Order: structure tokens, then sequence, then C-alpha cells
């Protein structure tokens, strides 16, 4: 019961027991947070409630301390003092951000505006909120149980009366029973078992709920700037592959933290593994939240370093398959690529956080819990996909409220930026550099005439939410027999239905444009299939129109989008 206020670090016995993380709270503190919200229920050694038999008062400013026990304006002795008075509530040792962080149900962009704008113990508080919120929002949904078994990837389910159904997605990864983590897609439904298993008829699923831990460490360690490199030894023999990125490699030994905005295709992986060649004797710990960015890095990491001294740690709960090439748990060797959430808890001359699109505050957080580090560098780009917000349904979240990094990223720059695409033709580096980076971001390959648009309304269905756009798919396949180059193309759309209806009417490899992110293909088939904030997200865009090396073919449904992209047009 001990404890450090929140707000200003003063020691208290005070914690909040209304708040669902029951923070310490400092007697001026506490006081202007109880009679300033619904939050009355004041935690010490002893809960701030009634001790005379069967009454019931909790609120703290409706309570007195007779003695040494508290008591209610209807049960106080004659000799009691007031708990609320003065701007203080009675504790040992004698905010409008806190309040809104602590009573929000954070369903509107604002409370994430809040939780990234605010102090830094208040981006803690604010994280652990929101991930406790998220994970009893899981317990609301409707136990779903096998009722029928067709074959080895196909099912039919039988949802509970009452509780609503979660949306069906790779997104939303369910727990079948511990028969192994398994996924559903959109009566044909396609059962995914992480574990192999013998799909019986009546055993049950339940969602992921996992324990939110306390944060301790910051998001950001506080900036250190130095006057030489610090305890990191370069080489001069750096070879020329590397040899763009010196400056900023120096720059990396001279602070003790450093963002790269690099967009997509300019090198953010060859400048991370390249890290490691510029500092030869350097122990970096390469970390992203997910498996696919951590195996994207195991792979630039297997052409350049010696594969004896690579690690990949993979957690005992192993989900997904990942990177099978390096020797598996060694948690001391040289290079170790970890996800965020299995990263063991150790030190090194570097951290590399990649992706830092995709990390919360919470993952920034663990990051500086889990490991310390003479230098953290974090590679991302900020107008890239954002971690999905499960709760967030009303307001658009701006690249800026991403994490503290991105914001850091938007508001002062990124301490290093990857100017030149190497990935895509001229038409789409032309079209996203004036989309989202105000005209900065170069092309290196030339315009490859094979850029196209259209613009298609066609005719939007529903399979519960996610949505479908047949026309759009007619008009693919009407353009398939003309292009038969085309054949190798990649169907990408911003929906999982939209996915699966492509895939079975065109037999072309489908992604939807958050799994495409990271990925990159000669040719690309986008269609928007509708003109929704969710299809329109400009972040989206960009990460959908950059995927494509060679080729892509945009059937959209937004004319400002479609206006924007500086593709050749095609009629029908
Ligand atoms: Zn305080
Ligand atoms: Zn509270
Ligand atoms: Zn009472």
């Amino acid at each position: 019961a001990v404890g450090a206020c929140v707000l200003c670090n003063s020691q208290t016995s005070l914690r909040c027991g209304a708040c669902i993380r029951r923070p310490f709270l400092c007697c001026k503190c506490c006081y202007d947070h109880v009679i300033s919200t619904s939050h009355k229920l004041v935690l010490s050694v002893n809960p701030y409630v009634c001790n005379a038999p069967g009454c019931d008062v909790t609120d703290v400013t409706q309570l007195y301390l007779g003695g040494m026990s508290y008591y209610c304006k209807s049960h106080k002795p004659p000799i009691s003092f007031p708990l609320c008075a003065n701007g203080q509530v009675f504790g040992l040792y004698k905010v409008t951000d806190f309040n809104a962080i602590a009573t929000c149900d954070w369903t509107n962009a604002g409370d994430y505006i809040l939780a990234n704008t605010c102090t830094e113990r208040l981006k803690l508080f604010a994280a652990e909120t929101l991930k406790a919120t998220e994970e009893t929002f899981k317990l609301s949904y409707g136990i779903a149980t096998v009722r029928e078994v067709l074959s080895d990837r196909e099912l039919h389910l039988s949802w509970e009366v009452g509780k609503p159904r979660p949306p069906l997605n790779r997104n939303y990864v369910f727990t079948g029973y511990q028969i192994g983590e398994y996924t559903f897609e959109k009566d044909a439904v396609v059962y995914r078992g992480t574990t192999t298993y013998k799909l019986n008829v009546g055993d049950y699923f339940v969602l992921t709920s996992h324990t939110v831990m306390p944060l301790s460490a910051p998001t950001l360690v506080p900036q250190e700037h130095y006057v030489r490199i610090t305890g990191l030894y370069p080489t001069l023999n750096i070879s020329d592959e590397f040899s763009s990125n010196v400056a900023n490699y120096q720059k990396v030994g001279m602070q003790k933290y450093s963002t790269l905005q690099g967009p997509p295709g300019t090198g953010k992986s060859h400048f991370a593994i390249g890290l490691a060649l510029y500092y030869p004797s350097a122990r970096i710990v390469y970390t992203a939240c997910s498996h696919a960015a951590v195996d994207a890095l195991c792979e630039k990491a297997l052409k350049y370093l010696p594969i004896d001294k690579c690690s990949r740690i993979i957690p005992a709960r192993a989900r997904v398959e990942c990177f099978d090439k390096f020797k598996v748990n060694s948690t001391l060797e040289q290079y170790v690529f970890c996800t965020v959430n299995a990263l063991p808890e150790t030190t090194a001359d570097i951290v590399v956080f990649d992706e830092i699109s995709m990390a919360t505050n919470y993952d920034l957080s663990v990051v500086n819990a889990r490991l310390r580090a003479k230098h953290y560098v974090y590679i991302g780009d900020p107008a890239q996909l954002p971690a999905p917000r499960t709760l967030l349904t009303k307001g658009t979240l701006e690249p800026e409220y991403f994490n503290s990094v991105c914001r850091l990223m938007k508001t002062i720059g990124p301490d290093m930026f990857l100017g030149t695409c190497r990935r895509c033709p001229a038409e789409i580096v032309d079209t996203v550099s004036a989309l989202v980076y105000d005209n900065k971001l170069k092309a290196h390959k030339d315009k490859s005439a094979q850029c196209f648009k259209m613009f298609y309304k066609g005719v939007i269905t529903h399979d519960v939410s996610s949505a479908i756009n047949r026309p759009q798919i007619g008009v693919v396949r009407e353009f398939l027999t003309r292009n038969p180059a085309w054949r190798k193309a990649v169907f990408i759309s911003p929906y999982n239905s939209q996915n699966a209806v492509a895939s079975k009417i065109l037999g072309l490899p489908t992604q939807t444009v958050d799994s495409s992110q990271g990925s990159e293909y000669d040719y690309v088939i986008f269609t928007q299939t509708t003109e929704t904030a969710h299809s329109c997200n400009v972040n989206r865009f960009n990460v959908a129109i950059t995927r494509a090396k060679v080729g892509i073919l945009c059937i959209m449904s937004d004319r400002d989008l479609y206006d924007k992209l500086q593709f050749t047009s095609l009629e029908i």
C-alpha cells in the first residue's frame, strides 16, 4: 500500500479504488480526482468506507476520521475530521488530463490523442488503463461451439445467444478448448488451427484475454546527446553497400535514442542490418511487435551477418510458424531477433525496434523494461499503418498520436529519413510522395508504364460488415484476360470478404492492405471495394499502392484518391 503518486510522484498510501488500474494519488491530487469525477472510492491499508456496522457509505467526500476509523455524516463521532477539505484527501505524507484518462471508455480518437500528449507517467497510466479495458472487452463476446466438420479447412459454428459475435478475421486470434489457438474466415467458414487437431464437434472456443501487467519504464528513455560515439566501436572498412548510412550510424552512436522514418522500400531493414556491420562488436537485439517483422529482419541478417551469432527467440507457446534458420532461444547470442512480448530480461549495446508505427505505448514501455541498452533505434514510418485499436469506433487517429515515437516524427521530425524509394515504379513513388511525404520521397526506378487506375464504383454488398464489390472483381477478371503477365499478381483490398470472393473468382493470391504491410510483389491488383473512412485512409492507401515493384492496377471507388493516382487511366 506504500506508493508514489502517478501525477506528482509525492509518496502516499491513497490509491483510487474506482480507477481500473488503482493508481497511487497524493493528498492534493486524490482530492482533485474525487471532486471532479464519478470516482469516490479511496484505498490505503484499509479502504475509506464507513466503519459503522451495515453502512454502505464508500464516497470519500461523505466520510470523516473518527479517531483512527472512518465514518459517514450519519455515524461519525462528535470529534471527527472530513477526509475531503482544503483541497486534500486525508492520508499519510500530507489533473484534468488524468481525470479524462481514468474515466474514458477508449472508444473515441480524442482518448488516444490525450494518451499521447499527456506527461510521461500519464502515458504509462493511459497505456495500462487502455490495455486492461481492451482485455475486459474480450469477455463481452459470445462463445462459439463446433456444430459440424466438413473437411481439413472448413467447418460450421454455433454461437452463444445474448452475447454479441466478434468480427471474423485473422486479426482476432481465438483460443480453442487448450487445443491450440484458432483463427476464422468467412454458411461456408474456414477453420485455421495454429496446432493441427481433429476438429471435434462440441469443443468450445474463447478469446485470449491476457492479464495486463503494470508499466514501470517510460515509452522513451530521456534523450542524451553525446560529443563522441559512446560504447560502440566502428569500422573504417564498412562495405560500400552500407556507405550511404555511415553518417546516420554515427548519429546512432552519438544519441541515447534515434528515430528513422523509412517510407516503403527506402532500405529500413538494410539500415538495421548495416548498423551491425558498422559496429561489428556490438550486441544488437532486433525487436518488433509481429513475428513477420522480426522474420523480415532475420532474412536480411541471414544475407549479411554470421549465422552462428544469430538467435531467433521463439515463445514456448509457439503460435504461428516463424524463422527456422537461426539457433532457437539462445539469449546470449550477439544478434537476438525476438518479438516485443517474447523479449527476455537482458542488456544490449544497441536495440533496434522496427515497424514503429505498429507499436503502442504499452510496447514502447515493455521494451524499455525488458532491455537495458546503450542505444535504442526506432525504425518505421508514421505514414504507414498503426496497431489495431479494437475499442476505437469514433474519430480518426492521426499518425502523431500512434505512439511516442510517431508523435516525435510528426512534431519535431525524424532524426533520420530514407528519402529514396528503390522498390516502386515512379508513378507510385510520385503519388505517395505528394500524398503523405510532403514531396520528399524520391523514385530510384523510372516509371514502369504498368501503373493503371480505373474509376469504377461497382456494387457494395456486405458479409456482416466486411464489404464485397463483385463488379470490381469482374472488372479485374476482364483485365486479366487481356493482360496475362498480371496472372502472377497479388490481389489486395481493404476487406477480408472482398479477398475471399476475389480468391475464388480470380485465383490470385490474396492479401488485405494491413497484412500486406512490409511485403512486396511485382504486380498488385487493388480494388478499393468501398469509399468508407477505412478504404480512404491515406496511410492504408499509401501501404496498398507501395507493395508493387513493377505494376499496379487500382480499381477505385473514391474520386479524390483516384484523381491523386499518377497512373494511366483505363476505360470500361
Ligand atoms: Zn499528486
Ligand atoms: Zn479513479
Ligand atoms: Zn455510516
